[PDB]
């Protein structure tokens, strides 16, 4: 069982089996997950609201990078979309949540709007923190 918030995000994107991934994110949890996902196994694209933090990103780990617009145009096109940003209100709303997409939102305060289809930070630190102990016992 894993532990490292970036093996599980890892982990569980693999057993979804996607492989169009929309980073939704630049900062230090963008970085920490970014080594987990490289091309041709993933095809990642990194979005978001400033275009140089988003370039300059996906300059250091060779992602295609975009500026958000529409953000139902990213996600119609990606089979995971992971968001790891900051937001006053969630970038991605209940309407956009489309079937057969794996959502994750390790964003603080939430990047998407809360839900059964959303997994987020605060659950994948279950997963880890379950496993911690595990690890330990027996």
């Amino acid at each position: 069982g894993k532990v490292s918030i970036p093996s599980i995000v890892y982990d569980i994107v693999r057993k979804n089996g996607g492989n169009k991934i929309l980073l939704v994110g630049n900062g230090m949890l963008a970085s920490e997950i970014a080594p987990y996902f490289s091309y041709p196994q993933y095809k990642v694209t990194v979005a978001g609201r400033n275009i140089d933090h988003v370039r300059a990103f996906a300059e250091k780990y060779e992602y295609e990078y975009v500026l958000i617009n529409d953000i139902d145009s990213l996600i119609k096109n990606n089979d995971v979309i992971i968001t790891a940003t900051s937001s006053k209100t969630p970038i991605v709303e209940e309407r956009s949540l489309m079937p057969g997409k794996l959502f994750i939102d390790l964003g603080n305060p939430p990047n998407i709007e809360r839900g059964n289809n959303v997994i987020t930070l605060d659950e994948i630190y279950e997963i880890s923190k379950k496993n911690e102990m595990l690890r330990e016992e027996k």
